C-alpha cells in the first residue's frame, strides 16, 4: 500500500554520422515489456493467452512465472516495436507493464560494421567507435520516482528526481560513399583471388582522417545471431605482420637524407643472394646486376636495400620508421588495437640492420602501413590519425624532408608506371604512386600501399590480401587491382582534378 522507489531514465544515445552528416547509429525507440509476477499469480487463466503473444509455449511460461512468483519484476520480452509492444499491452493482463527505452539500429549494416561498432541489450557499447567514444555517446540517465504496492502493482509517480541528460552527437571522418566502395571491391577481389580476408584502409594525407576502414569477413550488427569471433575481427587495426617490400621507402628516404645516395646511384645485386655470416639475404627473382635506386624499388631487391642500409646505418632507418609511427601507438583508442613491433637496438648488427631495411621482422597493422605512407605523400609531415571529422588540422610534424619526400614520391610514381612495374596499380586519367608487397604468415598476405595523385598527393591507402588461393600471392597481382579501383573512386568523389589526361 505503499514503497517509493527510484526507477531509472534511459538516455538517448548520441547519434553517429560519416563526415557528411548519413546516419550510421540511430537510437530508436522501443517498448520493453516487464511483468509482476505477483499480479499475475492472480491472473492465472490469463496466462496462455500472454505466452502466446509472447512467442513462449504455454506450460514453460507458466513454469517461468511460477519460480518468480516471490520476486516483483522479471523481464518478459525487450526491444519491441511500439506497434508490438502496444499489442500485448492491449490484452489487459494484471501485471504486465511497459517500458521505453532505445535500441540501436545501424542503417549501413555490415559495411562498416568493424568502425562503428555496436551496442548491447542495454544500450551499452561494446566495440568499435561505439565503445571507442561511449561516455560521449551515452549520456546521463535520469532519475525518477514511482509508487509500488506492496503486492507490486504501479500505483502513482512521486517526483522526477533528476532529468536524463541525453547523448551527443559523432561525426566520423568516414565518408560513408567511399565506405560503400571499398566494402564492395574488397569483397569482389576476395571471391575473385579466393582469398580469407582482407583489410582495405583509405586516409586523407592532409588532415589523417580515416576516410574508409573495411575489413573481410564482415557482420550486421543488427542481426546479431550467432556471430563468429571471425566476422568481428578489426582486422585492419588488429592484425600485425611483417610489411616486407613496402616499407623500402622509408629505408629509401633515409638513404637520400644521409647526402651518400642519389637516384642515379647504382649498386649490384649480382647474383641475388648476399651472404651474412650464417644467414643468406634472398631476392625473389635473381636476375639483375646493377639497379638504380628506383630499380632496387621496382624488382624488390633486398640485396639491394640492405647494401644502402650497410652504408648509411640502420639507426638512420629506425629514425625514419619510428617517426612514421611503424610499430607505434596511434591514439585512436579502439579495443583490440595491436600496436606491433619496431624492434630498437643499441649496436645494430649486420643482419639486423638487413631485414629492417627491407621489411622483415619488424610487424605493423594496415592502419599502421597507412599512416606512414599519408605522412609521405604530405611532402614528409606526418598528421596524426583521426576516426571523427577533423574541421581544425592538427598540426604535424615533419619527420621526412619536404624535397626528400619529394623525390621519393617520384620513385612511387616510377614503380607505378615504369617498364615491369606494377602497372595493374595505375589509376586511369592519374598519376598514382605505391609499392607492392608481400608478407608470409605456403600462406602469405598481399600487400599494396600508394597514394595519389602522384605530383599532389590527397588520398592515401593500403590494401591487404590474406592467403589468396587463385593467381599467384605476389602484392602487385591481387592487391594492386583493388588499390587502383578504389582510388579511382575516392578521387572522383573528392573532386581531385585528373594529372593524367592528355
Amino acid at each position: 500500500g505503499g514503497s517509493v522507489r527510484h526507477i531509472a531514465i534511459p538516455a538517448h544515445r548520441g547519434l553517429i554520422t560519416d563526415r557528411n552528416g548519413e546516419p550510421l547509429a540511430v537510437s530508436t525507440p522501443v517498448t520493453t515489456l516487464w511483468a509482476n509476477p505477483k499480479e499475475l499469480m492472480t491472473a492465472k487463466e490469463r496466462w496462455p493467452q500472454l505466452a502466446a503473444a509472447l512467442g513462449q509455449d504455454t506450460k514453460l511460461f507458466a513454469d517461468r512465472i511460477e519460480q518468480n512468483a516471490e520476486r516483483e519484476f522479471i523481464y518478459l520480452v525487450r526491444g519491441l516495436t511500439p506497434e508490438q509492444g502496444e499489442g500485448v499491452i492491449a490484452l489487459k493482463v494484471p501485471g504486465v507493464y511497459s517500458i521505453e527505452e532505445f535500441r540501436r539500429f545501424y542503417p549501413a549494416g555490415e559495411v562498416v560494421a568493424h568502425a562503428v561498432g555496436f551496442t548491447d541489450v542495454d544500450d551499452r557499447g561494446r566495440e568499435g567507435i561505439e565503445l571507442a567514444f561511449d561516455e560521449w555517446l551515452a549520456g546521463v540517465p535520469g532519475k525518477r520516482q514511482v509508487l509500488k504496492d506492496r503486492r507490486g502493482r504501479v500505483i502513482k509517480d512521486v517526483q522526477v528526481t533528476k532529468n536524463a541528460k541525453p547523448g551527443k552527437t559523432l561525426a566520423l571522418s568516414i565518408d560513408l560513399r567511399l565506405q560503400y566502395l571499398a566494402h564492395r571491391e574488397l569483397r569482389n577481389a576476395l571471391l575473385e583471388n579466393g582469398a580469407k580476408a582482407g583489410s582495405l584502409v583509405i586516409m586523407d594525407v592532409k588532415t589523417g582522417e580515416i576516410l574508409a576502414m573495411t575489413n573481410q569477413p564482415t557482420y550486421n550488427p543488427n542481426n546479431r545471431r550467432n556471430l563468429q569471433p571471425a566476422a568481428m575481427r578489426n582486422r585492419a587495426m588488429i592484425d600485425v605482420f611483417e610489411p616486407g617490400s613496402t616499407v623500402k621507402p622509408f629505408s629509401m628516404s633515409a638513404a637520400l637524407a644521409s647526402g651518400r645516395w642519389k637516384p642515379s646511384d647504382i649498386v649490384d645485386v649480382y647474383p641475388g643472394t648476399l651472404q651474412i655470416g650464417r644467414y643468406t639475404i634472398r631476392d625473389v627473382s635473381r636476375n639483375s646486376r646493377q639497379l638504380d635506386l628506383t630499380g632496387i624499388l621496382i624488382k624488390s631487391s633486398n640485396v639491394g636495400i640492405s647494401k644502402i642500409a650497410f652504408d648509411i646505418g640502420a639507426e638512420s632507418i629506425y629514425s625514419v620508421m619510428q617517426q612514421v609511427g611503424l610499430g607505434q601507438d596511434t591514439g585512436l583508442g579502439f579495443p583490440g588495437e595491436r600496436v606491433g613491433n619496431l624492434p630498437n637496438h643499441r649496436k645494430w648488427p649486420k643482419a639486423e640492420t638487413a631485414t629492417l631495411a627491407y621489411g622483415y621482422g619488424l610487424s605493423v597493422t594496415a592502419i599502421q602501413l597507412a599512416h606512414a605512407y599519408a605522412a609521405l605523400a604530405n611532402d614528409g609531415k606526418s598528421v596524426p590519425l583521426s576516426m571523427t571529422r577533423v574541421d581544425r588540422v592538427p598540426d604535424g610534424v615533419q619527420v621526412i624532408s619536404p624535397e626528400v619526400a619529394s623525390t621519393v614520391q617520384g620513385m612511387l610514381q616510377q614503380v607505378v608506371e615504369a617498364q615491369g612495374g606494377v602497372f595493374r596499380a595505375q589509376v586511369p586519367g592519374y598519376h598514382a604512386a605505391g609499392k607492392s608487397g608481400t608478407a608470409r604468415k605456403n600462406a602469405y598476405r598481399s600487400l599494396f600501399a600508394g597514394f595519389a595523385p602522384a605530383t599532389d598527393p590527397r588520398i592515401a591507402m593500403v590494401v591487404v590480401i590474406d592467403e589468396p588461393s587463385k593467381a599467384g600471392y605476389f602484392g602487385g597481382l591481387v592487391s594492386a587491382p583493388v588499390f587502383s579501383k578504389v582510388m579511382a573512386g575516392a578521387l572522383r568523389l573528392m573532386n581531385v582534378p585528373p594529372d593524367n589526361l592528355p
